[PDB]
């Protein structure tokens, strides 16, 4: 099964100038929990943003050009990226905006963190059709001394 995981600020903003304009340790811990020991597919810009491999995950990078780091796997299309995952129970697509748009139709599951932050952005999560999805998990957290925004972890399943 293909899943998308992403954290969205207001207006579905997910990035600005190739970075995520917030700092939420608890959301990065959620990302790690829900991705460790699964393949992760990302676009080249997200690869550059993260800046290093995510350990304990097969990292698959989409790029039209030859790869530039053999610590990760490089592929040139959506279907090649899926194939490179092999026979696994769940493939995690970890962005960015352009990659999320292409995997959305194939995805059966969304793991979305809805962060209460106002962020100028230049990259968005897709404007997906809400009627396609049923929320099956939802957990809101107030801001605290480590996490400067409130946020809500939600899992949605394709109806
Ligand atoms: N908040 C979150 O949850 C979250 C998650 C991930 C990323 N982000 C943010 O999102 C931003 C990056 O997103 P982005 O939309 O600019 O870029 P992206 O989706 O990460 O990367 C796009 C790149 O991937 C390659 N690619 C995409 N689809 C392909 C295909 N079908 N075949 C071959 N190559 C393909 C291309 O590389 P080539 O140009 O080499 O062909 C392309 O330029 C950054 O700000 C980042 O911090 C936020
Ligand atoms: N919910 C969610 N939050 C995100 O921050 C997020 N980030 C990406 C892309 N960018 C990043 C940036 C950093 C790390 C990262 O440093 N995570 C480490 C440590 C996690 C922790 O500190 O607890 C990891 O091992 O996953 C992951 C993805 C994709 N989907 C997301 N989805």
């Amino acid at each position: 099964m293909i899943s998308l995981i992403a954290a969205l600020a207001v207006d579905r903003v997910i990035g600005m100038e190739n970075a995520m304009p917030w700092n939420l340790p608890a959301d990065l811990a959620w990302f790690k929990r829900n991705t460790l020991n699964k393949p992760v597919i990302m676009g080249r810009h997200t690869w550059e943003s993260i800046g290093r491999p995510l350990p304990g995950r097969k990292n698959i990078i989409l790029s039209s050009q030859p790869g530039t780091d053999d610590r990760v796997t490089w592929v040139k299309s959506v279907d090649e990226a899926i194939a490179a995952c092999g026979d696994v129970p769940e493939i995690m697509v970890i962005g960015g905006g352009r990659v999320y748009e292409q995997f959305l139709p194939k995805a059966q599951k969304l793991y979305l963190t809805h962060i209460d932050a106002e962020v100028e952005g230049d990259t968005h999560f897709p404007d997906y059709e809400p009627d396609d999805w049923e929320s099956v998990f939802s957990e809101f957290h107030d801001a605290d001394a480590q996490n400067s925004h409130s946020y809500c972890f939600e899992i949605l399943e394709r109806r």
